[PDB]
């Protein structure tokens, strides 16, 4: 009983620190996701402003 | 306790089933994140091309006007 | 009569080419002051790209970032 | 009358000298314009080029982020 006690302390550490690293995982993840949103947002803004100056090429010539 | 002792090895054989799993689920996701890490590597690399492409053109605007 | 006949054609060909040469110069002149401020333009533009240009660098940067 | 037409005849050989001239520096400016011109409409056409595979490079991203 108390060797199958200590090994149900174990493994439910073990399954907390799991977790904790699933968590983490996912939650870093998620920030990754948002950072590159922001990054495809002013690329997108780029290549607006690109198709601006392209235009204003073509009205000049 | 007969019956304290029943309980603690169900329980511990579920734990056990449960850590495989999560271990399981984290390596998947992982390899899910690399996989994305790797494919944006590749886009990032396309965009250095894009850039030096963009200074020549400008450096070739800039030979016209000079 | 020889003489003021030339004289005549002379005299009506220089008036010609007086106009001719004005109306060229004025041609010339406008050209080129046209040419110059479309070069005027298209270096503000280039600057204008430049800018751009170090914008998507610094966009290129932070996403390098991002990767580690 | 002689010296009223040597006056002319110098002046006429003058203003034609001047006319050539002008021909010459018209020919030479236009020359020079639809070259710069021409140039340039290919740098036009190339920055569209780039605008092109940056939105493909986009597109990709935008994929890889849905």
């Amino acid at each position: 009983l108390q060797e199958v006690e200590i090994r149900n302390k174990d493994l439910e550490g073990q399954l907390s620190e799991m977790e904790q690293r699933l968590e983490k995982s996912q939650s870093e993840q998620d920030a990754f996701r948002s950072n590159l949103k922001t990054l495809l947002e002013i690329l997108d803004g780029k290549i607006f402003e690109l198709t601006e100056l392209r235009d204003n090429l073509a009205k000049l010539l």
